[PDB]
């Protein structure tokens, strides 16, 4: 009758709690993957769950070593299981799915799950998200869709999903390609897949790193200071993401040592601080001249994931343009 | 019998050009205010215009120095027009106009006004939205809303407007109380105001400044890097914002960082990464233990403004909660 | 010392149940206010609450009848309470909540709530919907904003909010003008009001009144029948109301019934069928040639609310835009 | 060496003029289809195009006659020309799309396009409009994607495409599941593409047929009248939408009137005035018991195209369920 799906357990507010139903403070991971589990009794009606716990942090605290465990886990435990829920922190849900997207080779469904209240507040989103996340883990339909986050009723693609609002229980939305799919009475309706290259149509292969490439984010604003970027450089970052203004621009003085770090070696994204559409070529930044490369609709975040996991395979600007073009 | 209407000019796209129509490159500042002026002759149906070029820079390279070179401006020439327009690059004009918002002592209409297509563009955009911001500052019931922006049809407040897309017309939306008002045929519909305090309901003062306080913005991310954080602190910022994940988060080791500079004397601001809604007092972080300052809906770089004068007056956290709680 | 806070109640989904948590389907009109009290004990930590079930329907059968019982007792009972909470369903919330806002001269805080989820859901919204509500209607800052709708931790006026979606948690937004305040941990953050008049401050008063004028809506569509149009006509209605296509526009054969019914003294207001954005003057229609109302930002059924009104003082097509632009 | 571009004209403000630049008034439909390429010089470097002029019509009067003139013309021509570009009016180009994208078999691009701001005024959108659609009608990438509307910038799919905004010029978007792709400097990056079947993948067949079934629209509302509705009943109308308020729901005497018609033969349709989200199944109303069809995300004038269609194929409710699930 019923698939076989394993819950793979992170933190996040969806394991978090509170002194009060009312009030707004929590605290972030307390709760087991046992417990969360057995609080959605009708999980059961539509799953046979195995539940594990891999980490018990809240997402703001989400690393490298995480990611590496998590996407060792699905590879290696892809053939023993029908789909894989993970149940993680709304902060950084959205670099965790997009790392997932890019290094999971398993092609069955493998769907992300958080929440936007803690467990122990009046009208809680948890346990309705994970119960919608395990109906999208366990329909066929989801398979070879990429990573997947589910959450409020809808199926969002690994790439596209981001945090839009600081607390809305609706913050989660694809702002640039819209949603794959939405969920009514246990069923999804999918209209879209994601052509960017996902899980096993890339040559991402994290099964013997135990360390990813150094890669930072710098903001530009008016007036910004040079330290930020400078301070990775001094340090060796293999990469630098700009979080730019406007179409991916840069204040005067990080153009300056971002220049510089490009001609010795630090691989540099323009990504925009500016939440929706493509840091784009051809406007004002001639990226060919200073070997950069354009981050197209990733957000500096996401830019991050797919830079590190470029600079596994390449340092050479034109052939992270190329990734930045098909991932 | 038409106003008299102040054109400051500081470059943008709206004043820049490329070589093509069709194509995307240009350059800003190609156009001075006299050209930009002659080539909307319908403002002389509306306004008797008078230009001055300030400075002619891409916003992206907008400094402290323009910021206090406009607000001393306006406030000295506030008694011999009827009201101003700043033509302005998009990248930042959210970040000048809510200085201008905190700074300006004329409660005349000031209206500030760019374009996301150059000049040479097919279909460009600047010509109407200038028209639209003329329309705008000569309208009388523009005056005591604060400095507004006027993008697309639309009258937005300095506070909550910000840039939304990397490269669409429609970009400019205050995105969490809404606009002001709406232009059609030359006519606005004010249905709103912004009840945070503006222009001459503020104590900043800048009128005697040549310098303003150092504040700089670290992001937050999975795996993120103090370096930034910890090279602002050694280089004595007065001030701090973080760009925070979720509901203004930090990563440990960000967090670390600046609770220690908070400590010791550095202004700490938590803003969100995430584009819409407030970075909250009460949720995971206890402010009052480490002296940080909660941003609300200002989003970083609107958080940076309100910081650098906050720190014009004080250098309190209770008192600079206060101030992020009125302004 | 807690302010008292009545709650009438007229049914909806708040009070609605299915026969699973796990399940969509539901029916309303089953459970009393009582109930809704009960789910939420923490209402004795904020407010005295006293219920009293009006009607008990889906917002989906609303009338005239409901309406005016509605405003007279608010207005009756205004000296006796702090504040009025109404829980009605989601379907036409936006038309009764505008009603209210004309209606009603009590000027304590009146707040309307509903739920997108039964309360038999999982994850169900109304517990703290009505929570936040109380917590409006308790607050003192609420008064004097005419009738608000609070949904999903937002303040919204009654005017501008509409239902955007069909099934999210997240559907009431005001598109046009942006919500008044946000609630987080039991406090506003009010940044604005509505200009627009509404409450003491218009001339519609129904305290003596047993019906309203008959108002009706049509759609326009490629190859729209005039059918209907020609159905209220001849059933003698007051008004009509146009939903048009675009700004406002009526495919031929309704332009010319339209054009007939307001030469033989029915009133016809342009609205749209776009759910943002005004339906201007001075487009493609000469209203005043014709003896048309342009709705401005009011949807086609916000448009009837103020049009059956307006039909109590005068049949005047000029009077008419005049109160179509003031209310 | 550059594709064949044929443009069918229809009419539109995108051919349509004013008195002034500056002025909002203007009539729709003056300018020929020849007067429009001369105005787009640069179309030249792109395509070869051939213009035709079908109609010259205010989308506000398209008709069943027009649909059937543009899908033969497009099925007869497909192979004299490598791609076609519509020009039509904003109001009802959604509905044009949607029937064009079902009954059109020419698998090259078809590519609608229109313009908000008249030909006249300043910062005209028709001419970068029509510059990006023929863009769009070029790329051998756009073939098989169904038919497609290219507005402000962005490729959007003829199912989910809809008008949002009375006046803006980014007032297109697809609402419920994103747009296709962004075109910037003249090249697409396509990453989604509709999964409903389209063009080719669909049994209508329009090529013989000089009428299509009479398909009217209701709309709900509170106190609604049953008037409109018995009027195309009393007409023998094969088809009726309710435009429903919240998840396709009606109000009681239009529930009982459409009720009637449904086991009598009538084919009926729950939709929505909501202008997002699916009408569902499996919420308060049992469509099996009454013999009606749900939505699903087609909104009323998109759900009368489909039924329209539909009915040339059956009458039986659950057939015509089964073509709104799979179209
Ligand atoms: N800070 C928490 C927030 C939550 O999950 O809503 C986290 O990301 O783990
Ligand atoms: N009434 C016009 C509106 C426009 O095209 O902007 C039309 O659809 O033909």
């Amino acid at each position: 009758h019923l698939p076989n799906i394993t819950i793979l357990a992170t933190g996040g507010t969806i394991a978090g709690g509170g002194d009060s139903a009312t009030k707004s403070n929590y605290t972030v991971g307390k709760v087991g993957v046992e417990n969360l589990v057995n609080a959605v009794p009708q999980l059961k009606d539509i799953a046979n769950v195995k539940g594990e716990q891999v980490v018990n942090i809240g997402s703001q605290d989400m690393n490298d070593n995480v990611w590496l465990t998590l996407a060792k886990k699905i590879n290696t435990d892809c053939d023993k299981t029908d789909g894989f829920v993970i149940t993680h922190g709304t902060d950084t849900m959205e670099e965790t799915a997009y790392f997932l997207d890019l290094t999971v080779k398993c092609d069955k469904p493998v769907v992300m799950v958080g929440a936007m209240r803690p467990s122990t507040s009046m009208s809680a989103d948890g346990p309705f998200n994970l119960y919608n996340a395990v109906v999208t883990a366990a329909d066929k339909a989801s398979a070879n869709r990429g990573v997947l986050v589910v959450m409020n009723d809808t199926v969002l693609d690994g790439r596209d999903v981001t945090m839009t609002n600081t607390t809305d229980v609706a913050t989660f939305k694809s702002v640039n390609y819209g949603p794959l799919g939405y969920i009514h009475n246990g069923k999804i309706d999918y209209q879209r897949t994601p052509a960017r290259k996902h899980t096993s149509d890339t040559p991402f292969d994290v099964s013997k790193l135990n360390e990813l490439p150094k890669v930072g984010i710098v903001y530009n604003y008016a007036n910004a200071s040079d330290l930020p970027a400078k301070a990775l450089v001094d340090a060796g970052y293999d990469g630098i993401v700009s979080a730019g203004v406007g179409n991916g621009n840069l204040y005067k003085s990080v153009f300056d040592t971002l220049a510089t770090a490009a001609k010795t070696g630090t691989a540099v994204v323009r990504s925009s601080r500016v939440p929706t559409g493509a840091t784009t070529q051809d406007a004002e930044v001639d990226d060919a001249k200073y070997g950069f490369v354009a981050s197209g609709t990733l957000n500096p975040q996401k830019a991050r994931v797919l830079l590190q996991l470029a600079l596994t395979q390449t340092k050479d600007p034109q052939q992270i343009q190329q990734i930045f073009n098909q991932y």
